[PDB]
């Protein structure tokens, strides 16, 4: 109840003023009070012929959020930054589209990293889509492919309490950021995201380099829970040029395109 006082609404006009115009690649930005899924919404626009490249959709509340692999995403009003953007990807080799998702998490991380007084342990990126802080899930990323576009979705916990959404979640407020400004964070996030998308489109090596620098997974003992229910235990060593996780399994290399990572002691 007290957190409500820490959840003023977004300022759509201000965001537009900042993010659309010379020097910026964003073409459209809308804030909606409520929707089922911002990712579904942008996919639907594309499916009816809309050019969603550089289109931004932000929702104050999201009632039927989607996670990876048919899972859900929970939210309460004004507690998160919940957005999707459209990205034209057909100009880029299909084998590289996996990196777009990794780039998105990096952008989210960089957009909020400096708000924390001192970064707790286990703060960075968990492959393939998690921004972690103090071991808690601060943000989740969902990339959905609908050539010629990919729709990139971000759910970032700003003041969202774990008790409201998920026991393994955290938020900026729960990390000690007393009065996070969603307007400022949203603007920084989208600016970081534009830069990373440009880097990705041009195969800039700095993208992979910066991702590696923030990886909590690389070098860690991991259990990876594969689509279909199988588990593989090993040590994460690298991310390949397709954005796939490379594991060391007793001296053998196992490359995973999708899975849920658990960092082990
Ligand atoms: N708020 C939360 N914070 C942290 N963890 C959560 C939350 N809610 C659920 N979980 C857990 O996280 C698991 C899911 N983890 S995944 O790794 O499978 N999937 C994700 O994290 C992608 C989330 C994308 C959400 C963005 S938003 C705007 C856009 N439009 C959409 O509809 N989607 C995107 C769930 O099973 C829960 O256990």
């Amino acid at each position: 109840t007290d957190r409500d006082r820490l959840r003023p609404p977004l300022d759509e006009r201000s965001l537009r003023d900042q993010l659309i115009g010379a020097g910026s690649g964003w073409r459209q930005l809308d804030v909606v009070a409520q929707t089922g899924s911002t990712n579904a919404d942008l996919l639907a626009r594309a499916a009816s012929g809309a050019d969603i490249d550089g289109v931004v959709l932000i929702a104050e509340h999201q009632t039927a959020g989607r996670g990876r692999h048919g899972r859900g995403w929970a939210a309460t009003a004004r507690a998160q930054i919940i957005l999707s953007v459209g990205v034209r990807v057909v100009d880029v080799p299909v084998q590289a589209w996996g990196w777009l998702s990794l780039a998105a998490g990096l952008a989210v991380l960089d957009s909020v990293a400096p708000l924390i007084a001192v970064p707790p342990a286990e703060t960075g990126l968990k492959w393939p889509n998690d921004v972690l802080a103090r071991g808690g899930k601060l943000a989740g990323i969902l990339a959905e492919v609908a050539q010629p576009f990919v729709v990139l979705g971000v759910g970032l916990n700003v003041t969202q309490a774990p008790e409201e959404v998920d026991p393994d979640a955290t938020s900026l407020l729960d990390l000690g950021v007393a009065a996070p400004d969603r307007n400022r964070i949203a603007s920084r996030l989208l600016r970081e995201l534009e830069a990373r998308i440009i880097q990705w489109r041009n195969a800039n090596p700095q993208l992979a380099a910066d991702y590696r620098a923030r990886s909590l997974t690389i070098g860690s003992r991991v259990r990876v829970e594969l689509p279909g229910g199988q588990d593989v235990v090993g040590i994460a060593r690298d991310i390949d040029d397709q954005g796939r996780l490379c594991l060391d399994v007793g001296g053998r290399t196992v490359v995973v395109s999708a899975g849920d990572v658990v960092h082990l002691r």
